[PDB]
């Protein structure tokens, strides 16, 4: 089997991407944030505290003839930005782009933090990291990809995120029309539960490439590119008037600037992030200070190749017995 679904930016900044997902019988379609940096499929639901729902579409298990309470199971997750959610668990039929999993754990939110409530466009998350990170207790649950893997034509999914435009998530096949050149594959460590790999270095604009190992994760659920402070300082030093602002919480730059590109290495290959991809616009409406798309990872404990980096490539998440990542230009 295979599946193919379009993923769409939630706003004009590409702050996140939403993909329609069918849950239950008859289908209830919710728009979920596919997140290769976590491993829980959770949704706004009829059980979510009413004051914490503001415009989201909810899953109602009592209206699904295939829903079954997973008795005794609870879940609770906190993400790296301080957001969180928790609740109980059903199993139900879940389909993505024509690919169907029966008995998928659907984690029903009883509580969500303010950042989720305030984002009316995101109806939940669909985790695509390794199932060892799943938070369901006392019986850990498998991701949608882990459950589908054996049925897929090939044990892979691909992320093809757009810049200010829709893109695609495919399951079970590699669309050879969706990229240019060849795909360069690189080793993955699953020891922390992430799609963790080592970039071979970077360049700023037309500058020379610096060969240096940068360990980080491929994370579709994080907006920005978070890298070591040395690398990020070298980038922003090329933008007149750019500075790190403690009050804003990162690097800002004059909105009148033209940003340089940023290149990262994948083995001997190179992925170029155009400068425009690094502009996240005014810090507040009408401000002439703009927020940068490359930020320091120093406070996080891991480097994160988020959407800013991944949307410059066609990315293969290879879930063979020894997992690997593939990157191609497009
Ligand atoms: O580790 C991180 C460090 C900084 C920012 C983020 C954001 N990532 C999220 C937020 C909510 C849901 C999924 N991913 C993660």
């Amino acid at each position: 089997s295979t599946g193919s679904a379009t993923t769409t930016p939630i706003d004009s900044l590409d702050d996140a991407y939403i993909t329609p997902v069918q849950i239950g019988t008859p289908a209830q379609t919710l728009n979920l944030d596919f997140d290769t940096g976590s491993s829980d499929l959770w949704v706004f639901s009829s059980e979510t505290t009413a004051s914490e729902v503001d415009g989201q579409t909810i899953y109602t298990p009592s209206k699904s003839t295939t829903a079954k309470l997973l008795s005794g199971a609870t879940w609770s997750i906190s993400y790296g930005d301080g957001s969180s959610s928790s609740g109980d668990v059903y199993t139900d039929t879940v389909s993505v782009g024509g690919l169907t999993v029966t008995g998928q754990a659907v984690e029903s939110a009883k509580k969500v933090s303010s950042s989720f409530t305030e984002d009316s466009t995101i109806d939940g998350l669909l985790g695509l990291a390794f199932s060892t990170l799943n938070t369901v207790s006392p019986t850990q649950q498998k991701t949608f990809f882990d459950n589908a893997k054996a049925s897929l034509d090939s044990p892979v999914f691909t992320a093809d995120l757009g810049y200010h435009a829709p893109g695609t998530y495919n399951f079970g096949f590699i669309d050879t029309t969706a990229y240019t050149g060849s795909i360069t594959y690189t080793a993955v460590s699953t020891k922390q539960g992430f799609w963790e790999w080592t970039s071979t270095g970077y360049a700023v604009g037309s500058g020379t490439f610096k060969s240096t190992s940068i360990d980080g994760i491929a994370d579709t659920g994080t907006t920005l590119l978070y890298l070591p402070a040395t690398v990020v300082s070298a980038y922003w030093a090329q933008v007149s008037g750019a500075k790190s602002s403690s009050s804003v919480g990162g690097y800002v730059f004059p909105c009148s600037a033209t940003l340089p590109s940023f290149t990262f290495g994948v083995g001997s290959a190179r992925i170029v992030i155009p400068g425009d991809y690094i502009d996240f616009g005014p810090i507040s409406t009408g401000s002439s200070s703009c927020f940068g798309g490359i930020q320091s990872s120093a406070g996080i404990g891991i480097n994160i190749f988020g959407d800013v980096a991944l949307k410059a490539a066609f990315v293969v998440f290879n879930g063979a017995t020894t997992p690997t990542l593939g990157f191609a230009s497009k």
